[PDB]
């Protein structure tokens, strides 16, 4: 057809990236399986190749309830994962520490949920073990760490046993607890994983790698004491010994990645404004900041602000959501400005420098508390230059463990 030769070039390959853009689905669905009184879920995962290459992992995942209970079986909706993987330097063996940030939305909007979700309230410590063998290779992973669905937190620490690793990291990831994902209250009746949860739920899944093998897998997911347990049975076959997988051409984290410090300081930034520490912020706390910083934002305004970063349009913001919005990079430009920004809300008279009551003021209309020593001792720690006071070189290399 019609158009430059050029201008046809591009425009197919603007629809073949567009494919590959649109094909690449970050969030995971869930769907309901009733006659399996279950749900199940079909999605993929981009494992960075050490050679800018992707090794995606086709999954195909079943979830049963263990026990004869009532269970909830939910609509059409999506997790939504941020996933941090790490090293713990003390640990001497092949390992992964992994963090994860797993939100719930997909629908638009007494009460109820379930009993079994009474239990996610609070911290559970978790337990996982997992039992593979890949292509004949035997291992076993261990570990632990906890849950905190409230802030829709899962931090674990997997050891392998056996020694070597004979596949990477990345790969187990999402084998080795969508009971600890953030369901927003207004969609807390389509937690099919608490629901189920004492006696807990099976989880089965499939995952194709390209060009590569399979791995199946099925694990259980119930309560043992009050430990939350992860068991699971691992056989992979088809993969060629010198694939990305057995050969470990697979990458272990991006670069660019948020380290597990940061996300705690997210944290503790995000409870400056869940005043109530109910793990969301609502208009209403937003504006609470707001005013105490000096703004005067309308109800309207604070819904806006809020719709436009609360994934699930229920108009609050969760952790997740929050630790999203912080974890944006931008072009460094936009980034600067903003530390420019911040500077002026610190530098409350605006005459350059952030002097000790200005320090206090910003903390103070932020929710924390602090003795005149702490408030001296910050100064202190970024008063390089010494003259008792912070300008704007000594704010920004200080700001950043961005
Ligand atoms: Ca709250
Ligand atoms: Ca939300
Ligand atoms: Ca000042
Ligand atoms: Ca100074």
């Amino acid at each position: 057809g019609p158009g430059s030769s050029r201008r046809k070039w591009n425009k197919t390959g603007h629809a073949v990236r567009a494919i590959g853009r649109l094909s690449s689905l970050e969030n995971v669905y869930i769907m309901a399986d009733k006659q399996k009184n279950g749900i199940k879920a079909n999605f993929k995962i981009r494992h960075n190749v050490e050679d800018g290459s992707v090794q995606l992992a086709d999954h195909y995942q079943q979830n049963t309830p263990i026990g004869d209970g009532p269970v909830l079986l939910p609509d059409n909706h999506y997790l939504s994962f941020q996933s941090v993987l790490s090293k713990d330097p003390n640990e001497k063996r092949d390992h992964m520490v992994l963090l994860e940030f797993v939100t719930a939305a997909g629908i638009t909007l007494g009460g109820t949920g379930s009993k079994g979700e009474e239990l996610f309230t609070g911290v559970v410590p978790i337990l996982v073990e997992l039992d593979g063998d890949v292509n004949g290779h035997k291992f076993s992973v261990s570990g632990e760490g906890e849950g905190d669905a409230t802030y829709g937190k899962l931090t674990l620490k997997l050891i392998c046993t056996t020694g070597k690793l004979p596949v990477p990291w990345p790969t187990l990831v999402t084998t080795l607890l969508k009971c600890f994902a953030r369901y927003p209250d207004h969609m807390k009746q389509h937690d099919f994983f608490k629901s189920a949860m004492p006696e807990g739920y099976v989880q089965e899944r499939t995952i194709f790698f390209k060009d590569d093998g399979n791995y199946k897998t099925r694990a259980e997911v119930k309560f043992e004491g009050d430990t939350l347990v992860n068991r699971i049975e691992l056989k992979g076959i088809g993969f060629k010994e010198d694939g990305n997988i057995l050969g470990h051409k697979l990458e272990y984290n991006t670069r660019d990645q948020l380290t597990e410090e940061q996300i705690a300081e997210f944290k503790e930034a995000f409870s400056l404004f869940d005043k109530d520490g109910d793990g969301t912020i609502t208009t209403k706390e937003l504006g609470t900041v707001m005013r105490s910083l000096g703004q005067n934002p309308t109800e309207a305004e604070l819904q806006d602000m809020i719709n436009e970063v609360d994934a699930d349009g229920n108009g609050t913001i969760d952790f997740p959501e929050f630790l999203t919005m912080m974890a944006r990079k931008m072009k460094d430009t936009d980034s600067e400005e903003e530390i420019r920004e911040a500077f002026r809300v610190f530098d409350k008279d605006g005459n350059g420098y952030i002097s000790a009551a200005e320090l206090r003021h910003v903390m103070t209309n932020l929710g924390e508390k602090l003795t005149d020593e702490e408030v001296d001792e910050m100064i202190r720690e970024a008063d390089i230059d010494g003259d008792g006071q912070v300008n704007y070189e000594e704010f920004v290399q200080m700001m950043t463990a961005k």
